[PDB]
Protein backbone atom coordinates (compact mmCIF):
# COMPACT_ATOMS: atom_id res chain seq x y z
CA UNK A 1 0.00 0.00 0.00
CA UNK A 2 1.07 3.68 -0.15
CA UNK A 3 3.51 4.97 2.71
CA UNK A 4 3.40 8.46 3.73
CA UNK A 5 7.20 9.02 3.49
CA UNK A 6 7.19 7.34 -0.40
CA UNK A 7 5.39 10.94 -1.08
CA UNK A 8 5.07 13.40 1.70
CA UNK A 9 8.69 15.72 3.05
CA UNK A 10 7.84 18.11 5.13
CA UNK A 11 11.56 19.22 5.70
CA UNK A 12 10.78 21.02 1.93
CA UNK A 13 8.36 23.34 3.79
CA UNK A 14 10.05 23.68 7.40
CA UNK A 15 8.57 27.49 7.98
CA UNK A 16 4.61 26.32 7.55
CA UNK A 17 2.43 23.98 9.63
CA UNK A 18 2.65 20.28 7.59
CA UNK A 19 1.73 17.28 9.85
CA UNK A 20 -1.59 17.82 12.15
CA UNK A 21 -1.50 16.41 16.13
CA UNK A 22 -3.53 13.05 14.33
CA UNK A 23 -0.46 12.59 11.94
CA UNK A 24 -2.25 13.52 8.61
CA UNK A 25 -0.07 15.45 6.87
CA UNK A 26 -0.68 19.53 5.29
CA UNK A 27 -0.07 19.17 1.87
CA UNK A 28 2.02 22.57 0.54
CA UNK A 29 3.91 22.92 -2.54
CA UNK A 30 7.29 21.55 -2.41
CA UNK A 31 5.99 18.65 0.28
CA UNK A 32 4.68 16.27 -2.25
CA UNK A 33 6.12 13.43 -5.61
CA UNK A 34 3.73 14.28 -7.95
CA UNK A 35 5.70 11.52 -10.04
CA UNK A 36 5.32 9.02 -7.35
CA UNK A 37 1.73 9.34 -6.99
CA UNK A 38 0.82 9.42 -10.75
CA UNK A 39 2.78 6.21 -11.64
CA UNK A 40 0.87 4.15 -8.19
CA UNK A 41 -2.92 5.99 -9.03
CA UNK A 42 -2.70 4.99 -13.09
CA UNK A 43 -1.23 1.03 -11.77
CA UNK A 44 -4.80 1.01 -10.17
CA UNK A 45 -6.68 2.70 -13.01
CA UNK A 46 -8.12 5.58 -10.62
CA UNK A 47 -11.25 7.65 -12.06
CA UNK A 48 -11.80 10.98 -10.09
CA UNK A 49 -15.35 12.58 -9.92
CA UNK A 50 -15.88 16.11 -9.25
CA UNK A 51 -19.09 17.99 -8.24
CA UNK A 52 -20.08 21.88 -9.04
CA UNK A 53 -23.46 23.25 -8.41
CA UNK A 54 -24.86 26.52 -10.30
CA UNK A 55 -28.10 27.72 -9.49
CA UNK A 56 -29.45 31.65 -10.77
CA UNK A 57 -26.91 34.02 -12.54
CA UNK A 58 -23.99 31.40 -10.91
CA UNK A 59 -24.68 30.04 -14.33
CA UNK A 60 -23.68 32.90 -16.55
CA UNK A 61 -21.02 34.70 -14.19
CA UNK A 62 -18.93 31.32 -12.91
CA UNK A 63 -19.63 28.07 -14.58
CA UNK A 64 -17.53 28.54 -18.00
CA UNK A 65 -14.72 29.65 -16.30
CA UNK A 66 -14.87 27.17 -13.20
CA UNK A 67 -15.23 23.82 -16.30
CA UNK A 68 -12.95 25.01 -18.74
CA UNK A 69 -10.04 26.27 -15.94
CA UNK A 70 -10.95 22.08 -14.26
CA UNK A 71 -10.26 20.31 -17.82
CA UNK A 72 -6.97 21.96 -17.70
CA UNK A 73 -5.74 21.48 -14.59
CA UNK A 74 -7.86 19.03 -12.26
CA UNK A 75 -5.98 15.25 -11.91
CA UNK A 76 -4.40 15.71 -15.71
CA UNK A 77 -3.34 12.28 -16.79
CA UNK A 78 -6.29 10.24 -15.11
CA UNK A 79 -9.95 9.69 -16.30
CA UNK A 80 -12.03 12.79 -14.50
CA UNK A 81 -15.87 12.95 -14.64
CA UNK A 82 -17.78 16.02 -14.21
CA UNK A 83 -20.83 16.21 -12.13
CA UNK A 84 -23.17 19.26 -13.28
CA UNK A 85 -26.13 19.86 -11.47
CA UNK A 86 -27.87 23.75 -12.82
CA UNK A 87 -32.04 24.49 -12.15
CA UNK A 88 -31.69 25.72 -15.65
CA UNK A 89 -29.84 23.11 -18.44
CA UNK A 90 -30.70 25.69 -21.09
CA UNK A 91 -28.03 27.68 -20.12
CA UNK A 92 -25.28 25.33 -19.84
CA UNK A 93 -21.82 26.17 -21.26
CA UNK A 94 -21.25 23.00 -23.41
CA UNK A 95 -17.35 23.99 -23.50
CA UNK A 96 -14.96 21.38 -25.41
CA UNK A 97 -13.31 18.76 -23.17
CA UNK A 98 -9.91 17.22 -23.60
CA UNK A 99 -8.19 13.91 -22.91
CA UNK A 100 -9.53 11.89 -19.89
CA UNK A 101 -12.26 14.31 -19.56
CA UNK A 102 -16.11 13.93 -19.31
CA UNK A 103 -19.13 15.05 -18.01
CA UNK A 104 -22.97 14.69 -17.31
CA UNK A 105 -25.81 17.02 -16.10
CA UNK A 106 -28.33 17.32 -13.86
CA UNK A 107 -31.25 19.48 -13.25
CA UNK A 108 -32.21 20.20 -10.04
CA UNK A 109 -34.68 22.42 -7.90
CA UNK A 110 -33.79 25.83 -7.17
CA UNK A 111 -33.96 26.82 -2.89
CA UNK A 112 -35.59 29.84 -2.72
CA UNK A 113 -33.06 31.53 -0.59
CA UNK A 114 -29.37 31.46 -1.67
CA UNK A 115 -28.79 29.95 1.89
CA UNK A 116 -30.53 26.93 1.32
CA UNK A 117 -29.32 26.53 -1.95
CA UNK A 118 -25.71 26.49 -0.64
CA UNK A 119 -26.96 24.04 2.11
CA UNK A 120 -29.12 21.50 -0.03
CA UNK A 121 -26.14 20.92 -2.00
CA UNK A 122 -25.11 18.34 1.28
CA UNK A 123 -28.20 16.48 0.59
CA UNK A 124 -27.92 16.50 -3.09
CA UNK A 125 -24.36 14.87 -3.40
CA UNK A 126 -25.01 12.23 -0.98
CA UNK A 127 -28.07 11.48 -3.66
CA UNK A 128 -25.67 11.20 -6.18
CA UNK A 129 -23.17 9.22 -4.45
CA UNK A 130 -25.29 6.43 -3.91
CA UNK A 131 -27.06 6.37 -6.55
CA UNK A 132 -23.87 6.63 -9.41
CA UNK A 133 -21.31 8.29 -7.95
CA UNK A 134 -19.83 5.72 -5.55
CA UNK A 135 -19.99 3.12 -8.81
CA UNK A 136 -17.74 5.38 -10.88
CA UNK A 137 -14.90 6.71 -8.97
CA UNK A 138 -12.43 5.97 -6.55
CA UNK A 139 -11.80 9.58 -5.03
CA UNK A 140 -14.67 12.88 -5.75
CA UNK A 141 -14.43 16.37 -4.75
CA UNK A 142 -17.11 18.48 -3.99
CA UNK A 143 -16.47 22.47 -4.75
CA UNK A 144 -17.94 25.74 -4.91
CA UNK A 145 -18.38 27.21 -8.78
CA UNK A 146 -17.05 30.74 -7.60
CA UNK A 147 -13.15 29.74 -8.14
CA UNK A 148 -10.90 29.25 -11.28
CA UNK A 149 -8.19 26.38 -11.27
CA UNK A 150 -4.87 28.42 -11.60
CA UNK A 151 -2.35 25.30 -11.84
CA UNK A 152 -1.90 21.70 -11.57
CA UNK A 153 -4.69 20.51 -8.73
CA UNK A 154 -3.51 16.26 -8.93
CA UNK A 155 -3.26 13.00 -7.28
CA UNK A 156 -1.20 14.79 -4.59
CA UNK A 157 -4.59 16.09 -3.26
CA UNK A 158 -6.56 12.51 -2.75
CA UNK A 159 -7.02 10.74 0.40
CA UNK A 160 -10.03 9.18 2.47
CA UNK A 161 -10.91 12.43 3.63
CA UNK A 162 -9.84 15.50 2.38
CA UNK A 163 -10.23 19.16 3.97
CA UNK A 164 -9.24 23.07 2.66
CA UNK A 165 -7.61 25.36 4.67
CA UNK A 166 -9.52 28.56 4.33
CA UNK A 167 -7.07 31.39 3.33
CA UNK A 168 -7.61 34.24 5.24
CA UNK A 169 -7.36 32.17 8.58
CA UNK A 170 -4.46 29.48 8.42
CA UNK A 171 -1.67 31.17 11.03
CA UNK A 172 -4.87 32.27 13.51
CA UNK A 173 -5.66 30.76 16.79
CA UNK A 174 -8.81 29.07 16.68
CA UNK A 175 -10.78 31.22 19.63
CA UNK A 176 -10.32 33.81 16.74
CA UNK A 177 -12.12 31.35 13.94
CA UNK A 178 -15.36 32.06 13.06
CA UNK A 179 -17.24 28.89 14.02
CA UNK A 180 -20.88 28.71 15.03
CA UNK A 181 -20.65 30.04 18.82
CA UNK A 182 -24.27 29.77 20.33
CA UNK A 183 -24.99 26.60 22.04
CA UNK A 184 -28.24 25.87 20.17
CA UNK A 185 -26.71 24.98 16.32
CA UNK A 186 -25.83 21.41 16.14
CA UNK A 187 -22.43 23.12 14.36
CA UNK A 188 -21.53 24.54 17.93
CA UNK A 189 -18.09 24.57 18.43
CA UNK A 190 -17.01 25.90 21.45
CA UNK A 191 -14.42 28.15 22.56
CA UNK A 192 -11.47 26.34 23.33
CA UNK A 193 -11.99 23.87 20.89
CA UNK A 194 -10.89 23.34 17.17
CA UNK A 195 -7.88 22.64 15.26
CA UNK A 196 -8.52 24.67 11.81
CA UNK A 197 -10.80 26.65 10.03
CA UNK A 198 -12.00 24.80 6.99
CA UNK A 199 -12.95 26.09 3.76
CA UNK A 200 -16.47 24.86 2.77
CA UNK A 201 -15.63 25.55 -0.91
CA UNK A 202 -13.53 22.14 -1.31
CA UNK A 203 -13.48 18.70 0.33
CA UNK A 204 -13.65 15.64 -0.85
CA UNK A 205 -12.83 11.94 0.11
CA UNK A 206 -13.68 8.10 -1.20
CA UNK A 207 -17.53 8.26 -2.02
CA UNK A 208 -18.25 6.14 1.47
CA UNK A 209 -16.42 8.88 3.11
CA UNK A 210 -18.04 11.75 1.34
CA UNK A 211 -21.53 10.33 2.09
CA UNK A 212 -21.08 10.59 5.53
CA UNK A 213 -19.51 14.01 5.86
CA UNK A 214 -22.68 15.09 3.56
CA UNK A 215 -25.05 13.09 5.44
CA UNK A 216 -23.84 14.40 8.72
CA UNK A 217 -23.69 17.90 7.82
CA UNK A 218 -27.11 17.77 6.55
CA UNK A 219 -28.61 16.61 9.43
CA UNK A 220 -27.11 19.15 11.61
CA UNK A 221 -28.78 21.84 9.12
CA UNK A 222 -32.44 19.78 9.41
CA UNK A 223 -32.15 20.16 13.18
CA UNK A 224 -30.70 23.53 12.96
CA UNK A 225 -34.27 23.96 11.00
CA UNK A 226 -36.18 22.79 13.64
CA UNK A 227 -34.71 24.50 16.25
CA UNK A 228 -35.43 28.16 14.51
CA UNK A 229 -31.91 28.48 14.49
CA UNK A 230 -29.58 29.22 10.97
CA UNK A 231 -25.63 28.63 11.44
CA UNK A 232 -23.69 31.68 10.89
CA UNK A 233 -21.99 30.57 7.66
CA UNK A 234 -23.95 28.05 6.69
CA UNK A 235 -23.24 24.41 5.25
CA UNK A 236 -19.04 26.00 6.29
CA UNK A 237 -20.03 25.69 10.24
CA UNK A 238 -21.77 22.37 9.73
CA UNK A 239 -18.38 20.77 7.79
CA UNK A 240 -16.24 22.60 10.58
CA UNK A 241 -18.13 20.62 13.70
CA UNK A 242 -18.19 17.87 11.39
CA UNK A 243 -14.22 17.56 10.57
CA UNK A 244 -13.68 18.57 14.52
CA UNK A 245 -15.49 15.48 15.51
CA UNK A 246 -14.08 13.16 12.50
CA UNK A 247 -10.60 14.24 11.95
CA UNK A 248 -9.56 14.68 7.79
CA UNK A 249 -6.95 12.37 6.78
CA UNK A 250 -5.55 15.11 4.66
CA UNK A 251 -5.63 18.86 4.86
CA UNK A 252 -4.76 21.07 1.35
CA UNK A 253 -2.77 24.52 1.99
CA UNK A 254 -4.12 27.94 1.39
CA UNK A 255 -2.51 27.20 -2.04
CA UNK A 256 -4.91 25.28 -2.97
CA UNK A 257 -7.67 27.89 -2.52
CA UNK A 258 -6.28 31.20 -2.37
CA UNK A 259 -7.94 34.54 -2.29
CA UNK A 260 -5.52 37.26 -4.47
CA UNK A 261 -7.68 39.91 -2.37
CA UNK A 262 -5.15 39.23 0.83
CA UNK A 263 -2.40 39.95 -1.89
CA UNK A 264 0.51 37.15 -2.17
CA UNK A 265 2.90 36.48 0.97
CA UNK A 266 5.85 34.63 0.80
CA UNK A 267 4.55 30.71 1.68
CA UNK A 268 1.80 30.97 -1.07
CA UNK A 269 4.54 29.51 -4.00
CA UNK A 270 2.16 28.40 -6.22
CA UNK A 271 -1.61 29.07 -6.16
CA UNK A 272 -3.72 26.49 -7.64
CA UNK A 273 -7.20 27.62 -7.04
CA UNK A 274 -7.94 31.63 -6.73
CA UNK A 275 -11.26 32.88 -5.46
CA UNK A 276 -13.41 34.68 -7.78
CA UNK A 277 -14.15 38.46 -6.62
CA UNK A 278 -17.55 38.29 -5.06
CA UNK A 279 -20.69 39.76 -7.23
CA UNK A 280 -23.84 39.47 -4.53
CA UNK A 281 -25.56 42.07 -5.37
CA UNK A 282 -26.17 40.73 -8.85
CA UNK A 283 -25.97 36.47 -8.03
CA UNK A 284 -27.54 36.74 -5.52
CA UNK A 285 -31.70 37.10 -4.95
CA UNK A 286 -32.69 37.40 -1.25
CA UNK A 287 -30.28 38.95 2.05
C1 LIG B 1 -9.70 38.11 8.61
C2 LIG B 1 -11.10 38.28 8.00
O1 LIG B 1 -12.04 38.76 8.61
N1 LIG B 1 -11.24 37.91 6.71
C3 LIG B 1 -12.49 37.93 5.92
C4 LIG B 1 -12.80 36.58 5.29
O2 LIG B 1 -13.08 35.64 6.34
C5 LIG B 1 -13.97 36.70 4.32
O3 LIG B 1 -14.18 35.43 3.67
C6 LIG B 1 -15.41 34.79 4.00
O4 LIG B 1 -15.15 34.04 5.21
C7 LIG B 1 -16.31 33.29 5.68
C8 LIG B 1 -15.93 32.67 7.02
O5 LIG B 1 -15.61 33.73 7.94
C9 LIG B 1 -16.63 32.24 4.60
O6 LIG B 1 -15.56 31.28 4.45
C10 LIG B 1 -16.90 32.95 3.26
O7 LIG B 1 -17.12 31.98 2.21
C11 LIG B 1 -15.70 33.82 2.87
O8 LIG B 1 -16.00 34.57 1.67
C12 LIG B 1 -13.62 37.74 3.24
C13 LIG B 1 -14.77 37.93 2.25
O9 LIG B 1 -14.39 38.91 1.26
O10 LIG B 1 -13.40 39.00 3.92
C14 LIG B 1 -12.25 38.99 4.82
O11 LIG B 1 -12.14 40.28 5.41
O1 LIG C 1 -27.66 31.37 -5.40
C1 LIG C 1 -26.83 30.50 -5.26
C2 LIG C 1 -26.04 30.34 -3.99
C3 LIG C 1 -25.00 29.33 -3.99
N1 LIG C 1 -24.70 28.60 -5.15
C4 LIG C 1 -23.70 27.46 -5.12
O2 LIG C 1 -23.26 27.31 -3.76
C5 LIG C 1 -21.86 27.74 -3.63
C6 LIG C 1 -21.63 28.42 -2.27
O3 LIG C 1 -22.16 29.77 -2.30
P1 LIG C 1 -21.14 30.98 -2.44
O4 LIG C 1 -19.97 30.57 -3.28
O5 LIG C 1 -21.94 32.16 -2.92
O6 LIG C 1 -20.67 31.23 -0.92
P2 LIG C 1 -19.32 32.08 -0.53
O7 LIG C 1 -18.14 31.21 -0.95
O8 LIG C 1 -19.38 33.37 -1.30
O9 LIG C 1 -19.43 32.20 0.97
C7 LIG C 1 -21.61 28.55 -4.90
O10 LIG C 1 -20.23 28.61 -5.29
C8 LIG C 1 -22.46 27.84 -5.95
O11 LIG C 1 -21.79 26.64 -6.35
C9 LIG C 1 -25.38 28.77 -6.34
O12 LIG C 1 -25.13 28.07 -7.32
N2 LIG C 1 -26.38 29.74 -6.35
O1 LIG D 1 -41.28 27.19 6.09
C1 LIG D 1 -40.73 27.76 7.02
C2 LIG D 1 -39.51 28.70 6.93
C3 LIG D 1 -38.81 28.82 8.28
N1 LIG D 1 -39.39 28.44 9.52
C4 LIG D 1 -38.53 27.62 10.46
O2 LIG D 1 -37.19 28.15 10.44
C5 LIG D 1 -36.43 27.55 9.33
C6 LIG D 1 -36.14 28.71 8.29
O3 LIG D 1 -36.84 28.32 7.12
P1 LIG D 1 -36.48 28.40 5.59
O4 LIG D 1 -37.20 29.62 5.02
O5 LIG D 1 -35.00 28.40 5.41
O6 LIG D 1 -37.28 27.18 4.96
P2 LIG D 1 -37.08 25.62 4.66
O7 LIG D 1 -35.67 25.18 4.57
O8 LIG D 1 -37.95 24.89 5.64
O9 LIG D 1 -37.63 25.47 3.14
C7 LIG D 1 -37.42 26.49 8.75
O10 LIG D 1 -36.77 25.29 8.27
C8 LIG D 1 -38.35 26.18 9.89
O11 LIG D 1 -37.90 25.32 10.92
C9 LIG D 1 -40.74 28.01 9.53
O12 LIG D 1 -41.14 27.49 10.59
N2 LIG D 1 -41.21 27.47 8.33
MN1 LIG E 1 -17.80 30.34 -2.84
Amino acid sequence: KLKLSDWFNPFKRPEVVTMTKWKAPVVWEGTYNRAVLDNYYAKQKITVGLTVFAVGRYIEHYLEEFLTSANKHFMVGHPVIFYIMVDDVSRMPLIELGPLRSFKVFKIKPEKRWQDISMMRMKTIGEHIVAHIQHEVDFLFCMDVDQVFQDKFGVETLGESVAQLQAWWYKADPNDFTYERRKESAAYIPFGEGDFYYHAAIFGGTPTQVLNITQECFKGILKDKKNDIEAQWHDESHLNKYFLLNKPTKILSPEYCWDYHIGLPADIKLVKMSWQTKEYNVVRNNV
